[PDB]
C-alpha cells in the first residue's frame, strides 16, 4: 500500500536520474557545438572524463559531506562510500543517492565549457575533483542537508532558503566556480583586439549545439520532475512549468535579439533558453504555468544582457556563456522564488515575500562568496604548481593534437 | 488504491510526453541530415524555434480550442491558458495537457522539412503559429474533443472516427499543411531540369538522418504507448506493435527498393520506416502484432510509391518526404483501422468494417480539405504581404548566412 | 493490489526496453565515430538495417527457441510469432517479449562494428539473421530458458549458471560471433605493415564516439535495471552499480593508459568504459557498489590488454574493439559473479564460490564454443557462395559509393 507508493517513487526518481545523466551528453554536444572545430576532440573528452571523476568523488566523499549526519548545520560526517545507506529509514536509498550523484555531475561539468579551448587537462580534472569533494557538497549541506538524514538541517535551510531543484545549489555554484576558472586561465588568445573589441570565435557547429539544447531541455524534465522525490499529480505541473519557462525564454529572446541586433543570433538564443531552464529549476514545483512564463521572459532577456556584460565589460572569456546561463540564470531563478512562489511554500519565518527575498539574496551571496572565492584560491594554488593554460602554439593549432598519428 | 493507479498513470503519461518531446530532436537531426550542408544551420534553428512557438500558442489557445467545452462539436471554448485545469475531474490534468502540447509540437514541426532550403523565416514561424492556433486544435476537437472535458464530443468522433494516437490528427494534418506550404513556396531552384527530370539534391548527412530515424522511432514508443493514457498490460502490446510496424516497413522497403532500383537508397528506406510508424499510430492499441507487421509492409511500399509520385508527377519539392511520410502514411494507417482493428474497438454505428472504412475515409477527406485548404489560403494571404521564398542568390549561397562574421 | 504492482512492473520493463532500444543509436554513433569518414554512410545504414532484421527474426522464431516450451533444456518449441503470449500466466507478456527483443538486437548489432569497412552487405544482413534465429536464442534457452514458460529450465541454468542481464548471453555471444566474422572477412587492407606493425586506421569522429558512449551507458541503465523484471528498492542499487562500474573502468583506464603510453588515447578509454558496462551486466543486482567499483577497475585494465592482444598478437582487425568490449568484457563479468556476488545469489549446488566459478567458467566456454564455432561454420559456408569482402578498390574508395549521384 505505502510499499507500492514507495516502489513507484523509486521508479520515478531513478528514471529522472537517468534523464539527468543524459544531460551529460547534452553538455558534451552543446560545448562541442560552441567550440572551434580544431578543439572538438578535447572538449568531448573532458566532458566524458568529468563524468568518471564526479561519480567516484561524489560516491566516496561528496554525498557524505552533503547529506550525512550534520555537524552544526555545516557539513555532513557520515555516509561516506554510501556507508549504511540501506539502513537509513529514508525511503529512497540508492535511488536518492544516484539522483544526487548526477546532480553533482551537472554542477561539475559546467566548468569545462567556461575554460574550453585554452586550459590544459589538469586544471579540468583537478577542478572537477575539487568542486565535487568540497565546494558543491558543503554548500549543498547548507541548503539541503535536511533532506536525507533524520532530524537535522543545514544552516541556510534553517534560515528558510528555498531551491527546489538547484538553481543555486547546482547551477550558480558550478557557474561561479567556472567563472573563477575562466578568470585564472585568462581569455583565448584572439578573443579581444588591441582596441578592446570582441571577436566571435567558435560556434562552428550550430546544429550540434541545437541538438545539445534539446537534450538539456529533455534532461531538465527529470532534473525538475525528479526533485519532487515522489510521484503525485504535481509531476505534470513541474514538467509543464519547466517547458513553459524554456519556451518563453526563447520567444523573449527572439524578440529582444531582433529588436536590438536586427538578426537572430543563434548563440544568444541558446543562452536564453538554457538560462530560463536554470531559473525555473528554483521554483518549478511552486509556481503556476503563467508565472513560469514570466520567469522565462525575464530570465531570457536578463541572461543575454549578462552574457554581453561578462564578455565585453568584465572581459571574462566564456566560450559557452556558462557563467551567464548557470551563474546568473541561477541567481535570477533563486530570487524569483520570493516573487512568484505560492505562499504556502515560503519558509521565511515571518511568512512574507520581502523577507523571503532577503533570505534568497543571502543564499545567492553566500553561494557566490563560497564558490567563486574558493575557486579563486584553488586555481591560484594550482597555478603555483602547474600552468593553467596550454602554450599559445598549442592554442592556435588546436587541442586536438595526439590524434594525428 | 485508485489514487495510486492515478499516480502511476501520471507517471507514464508524463514520461511518454518527454519521449515525444525528444522527437523534436529527431526531426531536427532527420531534417538536417536530409538537407544540403549549406543550409544545416537554418534548418536546425527553425526546428528549435518552432518548438518555442508551438508550446506557447498551444498553451494559450490551442489546448482550449481542442479540448475545452464544446460548442456544437465544432470548437472548444474554455481552458484557454490552461484556465482551471486542476478543477477538472479528468484525472490527468497537467500531465494530459503537456502530452497534448508535445503532440501539437509534432504536428507543427512537420512543416519545416517540407519547405526547407528556400523558404524564408517568416513563412515558417507564422505557419507554425497558424497550424497550432487554428488548423490542428479545431480538427483535434472534431476527432478527439470527447477526451478531456466531461460529457461532450467532437462531431467526427460522434460519427465513429477512430485515430488512437494521431495518424490523421497529428501526422496527416501536419503533412497536408506542409504540402500547401511546399506548393506555395515552389520547388528548390535546381530541383527539376528543363526536360522535367528530377535531380537528387541534399541528403548530405546520412548518418545524421539515421540517428534522426532512431530518435523518432524511440519517441514513437511514447507517442503510441502514452496514448493509452493509463498503465495496463496493454502498454507492452502497443509498443511491440509500434516496433513491429517500423521493422516490417523497413524490410518491405529493402525488398521493394532492391527489386525495382537494384540498390538500397537510404532516403526511401527512411521514408518507409517513418511512414510505417505514422501508420501504426492510428491503431497500435487495437491490432495484433501480426497485423502491425502487415500494416508496416503495406505502408512501407505505398509510401515509397507516393514519395516518387509527389516528387516526379505532382512536382512538389519535399526535401524530407514529409508529405509522403506524414500525409500519406497517416491516410494509410487511418484507413487500416477498419481493416485490422479488433472488432470491439469499432465505433461504426452498425458495427461493421465496411461502414468503419467509410467513416475513416470521411475523416481522411475532411482532414485534407481543412488542412490543405486552409493552408493554401493562409499561404496565399501571407504571400500578399511577405514573399515566401528567399532570393535565388541566397538560395544558391545557402541560408546559413549570418554565421560568417 | 497485486494487479497494481503488475502494472508498475510493466511500466518499468517497457521503459527499460525503450532505453535499450536507444542503445541501437548508441552503437550506430559509436561505430560511425570509430570509422573512417569515407565509410560512415555504410556503417550507419548497416546498424539501422540490423535493427529491422533482428526484430522480425526474433519475433518469428528467436523468442520461441529461447523462451518457449523446453525440449530437454536444449531448445524452446513454441511461442513462435508470439503464439498465445497473452495466455501465459507469466505476468509480463508483451513487455517481457519486447524487452527480450531489444536484448536480441543488442547481441546481433555487435557484429557490424567488428567487420566494418571491408565486409560486404550480405555477410552483415545474413549474419544478423543467423545469430538471431540460431546462435543467440538457443544459448539463451540454455542460460535463461527457465524465465518465462512455467516449470522448466535450460540445461546451463540447471547446473547453476548465473548471468543477470547478459554479460555472456548478450555480449560474449555477440562478441564471439563478431570474432569469427572478423577472422573470416580478414583485416582491412592497410591495417598491418610488412613488418607486422599495426596502423591506427579510423576513429575520425571522436566527438561522435563520445556521444555513442554516453548513449550506451544511458541505455545500460535500462539493460541492467530492467532485468529485475519488477520494481523494487533494488532498482536504484542496480543502476548505481552500473554507473559505478563504468566510472571506475574509465578512471582505471585513464591511470593505466597514462602510466603505459604517456598520453590519454581516446579509443582505449572508450573500450574500457564499455567493457566495464558489459562486465557489470552479469552481476549488477547481486553486488555492492564497492564491488562494482572493483569489477570496473579490473575489467577496464584487462579489456585494454585484451584489445591490444587481439589487434597485435592475434592479428584480428576489429575496428571498434567489439571483441574486447563484448567478448572479453563479458567473460570477465561472468567470472566475477562467483567472486563478488552476495552469497544468497549463488546457485552452485554446494553453495560455494569455487564451485560457482567452475560453473561460470563452463558457461563461458560453452558460449565461446557455440558462438565462435557456429560462426566460423556459418561464414565458411557463406563464403562458398558469396565473397565476404568488398574489392580492394571499393575498400580504398570507401563503402559510401552510391551516394555520389
Ligand atoms: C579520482 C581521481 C583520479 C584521476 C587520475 C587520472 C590520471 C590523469 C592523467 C594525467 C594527464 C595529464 O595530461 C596533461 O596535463 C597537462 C597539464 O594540464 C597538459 O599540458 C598543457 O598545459 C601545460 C602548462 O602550460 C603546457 O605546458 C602543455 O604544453 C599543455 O599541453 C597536457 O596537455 C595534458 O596532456
Ligand atoms: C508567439 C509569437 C511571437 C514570435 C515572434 C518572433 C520574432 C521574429 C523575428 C523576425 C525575424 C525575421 O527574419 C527574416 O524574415 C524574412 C522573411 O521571411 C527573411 O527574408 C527572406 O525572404 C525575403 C522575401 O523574398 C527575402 O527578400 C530575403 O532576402 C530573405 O532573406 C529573412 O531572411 C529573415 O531573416
Ligand atoms: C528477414 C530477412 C529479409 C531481408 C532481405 C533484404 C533484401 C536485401 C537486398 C540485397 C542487397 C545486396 O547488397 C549487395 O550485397 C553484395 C554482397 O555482400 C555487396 O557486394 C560487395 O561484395 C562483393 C563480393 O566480393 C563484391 O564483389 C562487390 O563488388 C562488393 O560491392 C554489395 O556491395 C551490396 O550492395
Ligand atoms: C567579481 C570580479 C569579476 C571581475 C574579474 C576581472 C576579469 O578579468 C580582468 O582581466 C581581463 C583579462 O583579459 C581584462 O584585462 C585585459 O585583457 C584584454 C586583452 O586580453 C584587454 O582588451 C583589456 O582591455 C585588458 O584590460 C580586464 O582588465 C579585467 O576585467
Ligand atoms: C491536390 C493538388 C495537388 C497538385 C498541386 C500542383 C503542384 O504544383 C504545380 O507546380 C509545379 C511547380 O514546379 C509544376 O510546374 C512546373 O515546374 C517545373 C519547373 O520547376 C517543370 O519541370 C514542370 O514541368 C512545370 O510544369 C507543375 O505544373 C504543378 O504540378
Ligand atoms: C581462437 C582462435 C583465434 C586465432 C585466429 C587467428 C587470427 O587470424 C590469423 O590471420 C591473420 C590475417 O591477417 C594473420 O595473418 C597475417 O596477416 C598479416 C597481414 O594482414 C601479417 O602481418 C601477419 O603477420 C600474417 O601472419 C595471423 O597469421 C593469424 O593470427
Ligand atoms: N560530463
Ligand atoms: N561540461
Ligand atoms: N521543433
Ligand atoms: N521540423
Ligand atoms: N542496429
Ligand atoms: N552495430
Amino acid at each position: 500500500m505505502e510499499n507500492i507508493q514507495i516502489n513507484i517513487n523509486h521508479l520515478w526518481v531513478i528514471m529522472a536520474a537517468c534523464m539527468v545523466f543524459l544531460m551529460q551528453l547534452g553538455f558534451t554536444s552543446y560545448e562541442t557545438g560552441f567550440s572551434q572545430s580544431k578543439n572538438a576532440i578535447s572538449i568531448a573528452l573532458r566532458n566524458l572524463v568529468d563524468t568518471l571523476i564526479s561519480s567516484l568523488v561524489f560516491f566516496s566523499v561528496g554525498f557524505g559531506f552533503m547529506f550525512g549526519k550534520s555537524y552544526m548545520g555545516l557539513i555532513g560526517i557520515d555516509l561516506f562510500f554510501a556507508n549504511d545507506l540501506a539502513l537509513h529509514p529514508n525511503t529512497l536509498s540508492y535511488s536518492f543517492f544516484f539522483f544526487q550523484m548526477v546532480f553533482a555531475s551537472t554542477a561539475a561539468t559546467i566548468l569545462t565549457g567556461a575554460i574550453a579551448e585554452r586550459s590544459g587537462f589538469i586544471p579540468n580534472i583537478a577542478g572537477t575533483a575539487f568542486i565535487v569533494a568540497i565546494i558543491y557538497p558543503i554548500f549543498g549541506h547548507w541548503a539541503w542537508g535536511n533532506l536525507f538524514s533524520p532530524d537535522q538541517t543545514g544552516w541556510l535551510k534553517e534560515l528558510g532558503f528555498i531551491d527546489f531543484a538547484g538553481a543555486t545549489v547546482v547551477h550558480s555554484i558550478g557557474g561561479w566556480f567556472a567563472m573563477a576558472a575562466a578568470i585564472m586561465v585568462g581569455p583565448r588568445i584572439d578573443k579581444y583586439n588591441p582596441d578592446g573589441s570582441s571577436n566571435r570565435i567558435g560556434l562552428h557547429n550550430v546544429p550540434l549545439a541545437t541538438l545539445g539544447t534539446f537534450f538539456l531541455w529533455f534532461g531538465w524534465f527529470g532534473f525538475n520532475g525528479g526533485s519532487l522525490l515522489r510521484v503525485s499529480v504535481n509531476i505534470g505541473l513541474v514538467i509543464l512549468n519547466t517547458n513553459m519557462a524554456a519556451a518563453s525564454a526563447g520567444v523573449s529572446a527572439l524578440i529582444f535579439i531582433y529588436a536590438t541586433r536586427k538578426r537572430i543570433e543563434a548563440g544568444s538564443l541558446f543562452t536564453a533558453i538554457l538560462a530560463g531552464l536554470v531559473a525555473i529549476t528554483a521554483s518549478s514545483n511552486m509556481v503556476t504555468p503563467v508565472s513560469a512564463v514570466a520567469i522565462g521572459l525575464i530570465t531570457g532577456i536578463l541572461a543575454i544582457i549578462a552574457e554581453g556584460f561578462i564578455e565585453k565589460t568584465l572581459k571574462i572569456d566564456d566560450p559557452v556563456s556558462a557563467i551567464a546561463v548557470h551563474g546568473v540564470g541561477g541567481v535570477i531563478g533563486t530570487l524569483c522564488v520570493a516573487i512568484f512562489a505560492q505562499k504556502s511554500y515560503l519558509l521565511a519565518e515571518n511568512g512574507s515575500r520581502m523577507h523571503q527575498l532577503g533570505i534568497q539574496a543571502l543564499g545567492v551571496i553566500v553561494a557566490f562568496s563560497w564558490s567563486f572565492g574558493l575557486g579563486m584560491l584553488f586555481f591560484l594554488c594550482l597555478k603555483k604548481v602547474k600552468r593553467l593554460r596550454v602554450t599559445p602554439e598549442e592554442e592556435k593549432r588546436g587541442l586536438n593534437v595526439a590524434e594525428a598519428a
